[PDB]
């Protein structure tokens, strides 16, 4: 109905200066089960859904705290705000699912390369 500091989007994810690919590389090292779960889901999706999730997460991490917080608010007040969720509800599960994974990944994501797109290739 209303967003908290950590629901539906972790505070650390709304504040991180990292790219999606920095968070994903951090996850591959410090939250490997979460990374592999996400990539198993992702690889079962059609190419147009894969591309839509990459575009939308790049859009999210392009915003400052204000923009990210407004998106969190909009998805909390309306579970159907995000059109991508009509196709793939867990399109951002690696990024948004819980604050424990968020703390571990955002703690180290800055040390990884911002543009390493190989995090999107798995098997
Ligand atoms: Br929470
Ligand atoms: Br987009
Ligand atoms: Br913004
Ligand atoms: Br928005
Ligand atoms: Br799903
Ligand atoms: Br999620």
């Amino acid at each position: 109905a209303d967003a908290t500091d950590d629901y539906p989007i972790p505070n650390r994810i709304m504040r991180t200066p990292c790219t999606a690919e920095q968070i994903m590389a951090a996850a591959r090292d410090v939250e490997p089960v979460y990374y592999e779960r996400y990539m198993t889901d992702y690889k079962n999706k059609p190419p147009h859904v894969q591309q839509a999730a990459r575009d939308r997460i790049h859009w999210f991490f392009s915003m400052d705290y204000a923009g990210r917080r407004q998106y969190s608010e909009n998805t909390a007040t309306d579970a159907f705000f995000e059109q991508l969720a009509w196709m793939w509800p867990n399109w951002a599960k690696l990024f948004f699912n819980n604050k424990g994974v968020a703390a571990n990944t955002t703690d180290v994501c800055e040390q990884y390369p911002p543009d390493d797109m190989s995090v999107w290739n798995w098997d």
